[PDB]
């Protein structure tokens, strides 16, 4: 039994059911015996009675079982064998994998597509992208145009597991989710684990009748682990979510960057839709290449950002050599440091005087902030995205400054360069329809984009966009530059 | 009791003794009572009998104890108070710290030096260094010339904890240790922990008589933790080591880069030598600035290396667009990839054919290597610095190729770009005297640079310089570039 109270701990990897667009035979480690089969094995393969306790060759044939064994010898990465013939001539696309010393064989009614042909075209059209923004924009349009889904989204995962819709291609009539966030809880840990293990996740029909796997549990009290099975059935919580959205079918492509789940390319259809194995092989290869190219572009962006910071700081050090009074130069220049680190406001606290630029806390609030920084900084870069958690009084000015990064600019005195960010809801660029409502099921309106967004908004109240690893790395380089030149000018 | 069998686990933080160039009073958390004192407190401070069980004001005076309390209010970072007067007029330099709710007060006969003055001069002469090599070279000469020690060394710690002498300034008559390594065991874990906690480590006189702390253990069976005490006595294992080398005095400055112990600036003197507190304050500030500047230069070098790799790969991709046959271009070009990653040889394994450049394994050995790579690679970058640990047969050609980094250049076929490194002893640039022998003590010749070096050499037999994080990051960018263009050219 699963509901909104325990769906975070739902064992979605052992659901005991498969999707009706194919049938599944479980065999022992060596493909000698048939241990489990799907109820619909009879209909598709055209066999009669129980398949459990029979031998692999008896059910499939000496010819086919020979090919399956040889594919298995040349890891849990499933082998894809299109257009395989049974004993009685019938044609099937077959997914073959071994996991927990159990051989799983998945059967699909068989296509004349070239997997590498489709993929090469798609991969050529993204390979020449020169920015993350250009890669992400074109990929949704390209995937929508090639695979013909009603909506293609890209989610990027935030540090706190939350998802942001960073790109969208859709039918004109459908409502936009572009710039909308969902909370971490909308994709449980076990789901993220499976997204990390399988490139593709197919849902052919949300309204389809799930086919049970017999037996559900074996003699030793073990369920069949469907972690790597493409026919694995979906959570009824997600089923209701898609039904509430008017979504009948989905295909997710996992984006792996630096061996972490960066996000998903997700294709939604308003009517039932399953792609054939050859199209799924193409889409998987496209996914791998999309992931690799994004990785290199992310790396390039980082290098460019850090180089820009070094250039800007060298420019400043050149000026600092010529000016006699360093404090005068900082008072004149501090706003220019806003270029180094993305921020909504910057400030200088020097000789117990304050100078502000952009969205900063109010004048009266600063001496408090400066003392707090002095106490916790310990002559190192200090940063928080949640200022009110550190200073409850800061709650009052969170709309203007919810996050703060502090850079010490003197080894001796308690002088600081302060960077500020508004609370994240202030910087929202959401292209969705707020009047658009959603039909609900038994589980309630929790399973609607509208409530998902509302819950995320509540979870980031009085919080700013967190300071990235790059932001802190640049802050540290700036600290060393300013502390160094301050020492050269000291007496 | 400590010897060569248990000196790796020697509790050097609780030795029960101090060095004779100062005296130490331990007080309670609030500096109300005197719990422990050094035997030589009587001589230096000019007091009589036992100081333990007396009150702080009774022993030092209401005036001095007031100043010590107020310094303590404005963390375990010791406060440095030069030229402090006792009740009876006598002048002392005082180190004051609180650790494990115990107040430790260290007394030195008092100097008229300006700490910031000395430091500013030294720090100005290193601030303008534009390479790690230029910073490291000039620092040994500069420190030798300023602080007047017979020898100044910089050790850089290898991944395996081993130390390399990367810079040296010495008296002409002394033997050079430049390019020499010492094994990780020559500096135990507890010693590295204290080097990380204290910027400076002083040894005034290796032949000096250690002054005991009374009581050594208190009523509750607790020793005095001297972790942050500058007067803390040194291990008799290290004492014998310095004696064997002809070293009477030492001062180490800790190099902290990215919150890790990068290495030590170490000053050796052939006669006893203690610097006054003001000179030690200057040397500590110089240490902090040396560490910060090295951090930024390390960061710059990394950026330049990765940028150079991106430029080189863009150049290659431009060529790959114009050539019809990609395999011909790789056969013509592969040696040029030697510029991306430091290596002694590079090779191409394409269509079951081998092409070698520089120090590679012999022709006959390659098919074996290629199969092994194919089995473990899993279409990812594979690297080892110890090839014989992976392939025992590789032992035979270790002098030529002890380390290997493998880059897959095809998503489909098992084609590889292979980078090789000779075993590390082949690339030694040691400037030392091999005929130079050393006097030994009871503990044996283990405590000699000669045996230290010999032990390190044995520990890295059949091993190459390990592949850095930067080497792997570039290998991964190269993989994506080559796999990408190979896909564009596939059929
Ligand atoms: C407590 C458990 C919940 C839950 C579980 C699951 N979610 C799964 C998939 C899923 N969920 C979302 C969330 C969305 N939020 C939106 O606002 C929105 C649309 C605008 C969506 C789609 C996403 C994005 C996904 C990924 C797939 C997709 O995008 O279609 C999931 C796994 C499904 C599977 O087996 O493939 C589980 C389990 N979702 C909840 O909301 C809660 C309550
Ligand atoms: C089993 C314990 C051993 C041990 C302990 C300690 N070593 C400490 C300091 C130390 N040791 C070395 C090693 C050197 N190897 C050389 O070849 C060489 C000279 C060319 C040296 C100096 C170094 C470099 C150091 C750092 C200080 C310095 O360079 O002078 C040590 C701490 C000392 C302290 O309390 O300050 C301990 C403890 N050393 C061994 O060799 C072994 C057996």
């Amino acid at each position: 039994h699963v509901d909104l109270t325990n769906c975070d701990r739902e064992p979605i990897h052992i659901p005991g059911y498969i999707q009706p667009h194919g049938c599944l035979i479980a065999c022992d480690n060596a493909m000698r015996m048939v241990l489990r089969h799907s109820e619909n094995c009879g209909e598709l393969l055209g066999l009669e009675g129980d398949l459990n306790g029979r031998t692999a060759e008896d059910v499939l044939g000496k010819r086919l079982v020979h090919d399956l064994r040889n594919a298995l010898t040349v890891t849990t990465r499933p082998a894809m064998l299109p257009a395989m013939e049974t004993s009685d001539g019938r044609s099937f696309d077959i997914s073959l994998h071994r996991y927990k010393s159990t051989t799983i064989i998945e059967f699909e009614p068989s296509s004349d597509t070239q997997p590498l042909g489709t993929a090469r075209k798609m991969v050529d059209r993204i390979r020449e992208a020169d920015s993350v923004e250009s890669l992400i924009s074109r990929t949704t349009r390209l995937v929508k145009a090639t695979l013909g889904y009603d909506r293609v989204l890209i989610y990027r995962f935030e540090e706190d597991g939350a998802g942001k819709v960073v790109s969208e291609a859709k039918q004109p009539e459908l409502e936009s989710f572009l710039g909308q966030y969902f909370p971490a809880s909308d994709i449980p840990q076990q789901a993220r684990a499976l997204y990390l293990k399988n490139t593709l996740r197919i849902i052919s029909d949300a309204s389809g009748t799930p086919i049970p796997v017999l037996p559900a549990v074996d003699v030793s009290g073990e369920p069949l682990d469907l972690s790597y099975a493409h026919l694995r059935n979906f959570s009824p919580i997600h089923c209701e979510y898609l039904r509430n959205m008017g979504v009948a079918a989905s295909m997710s492509i996992s984006v792996i960057v630096d061996d972490a789940l960066w996000g998903l390319i997700v294709c939604h259809h308003c009517s039932p839709r399953v792609l054939s194995m050859p199209v799924r092989i193409a889409a998987a290869m496209f996914g791998e290449f999309f992931s690799m190219f994004l990785q290199v572009l992310k790396q390039k962006r980082r290098l460019d950002t850090i180089n820009h910071a070094h250039a800007a700081l060298d420019r400043f050090l050149r000026l600092a050599a010529h000016r006699a009074n360093l404090e005068e130069l900082l008072v004149d220049s501090f706003q220019d440091f806003a270029r180094l680190i993305p921020c909504d406001g910057v400030g200088l606290w020097v000789g117990n005087n304050w100078h502000g630029h952009g969205a900063t806390p109010p004048h009266d609030a600063i001496p408090r902030l400066a003392r707090f920084v002095a106490s916790v900084s310990e002559g190192r870069v200090w940063a928080t995205h949640a200022l009110s958690q550190a200073i409850p009084e800061a709650e009052i000015y969170a709309d203007t400054a919810a996050g703060m990064l502090a850079i010490p600019i003197s080894q001796v005195k308690s002088d600081y360069l302060l960077f500020f960010r508004k609370e994240i809801v202030q910087n929202l660029n959401w292209a969705g329809n707020p009047e658009k409502s959603y039909e609900t099921g038994p589980m309630g309106d929790r399973l609607t984009p509208r409530k998902s967004f509302a819950i995320w908004k509540e979870s980031v109240r009085l919080q700013a966009q967190p300071w990235s690893e790059a932001d802190r790395e640049i802050a540290e380089t700036a600290r060393i530059a300013l502390v160094g030149v301050a020492f050269h000018h000291s007496e």
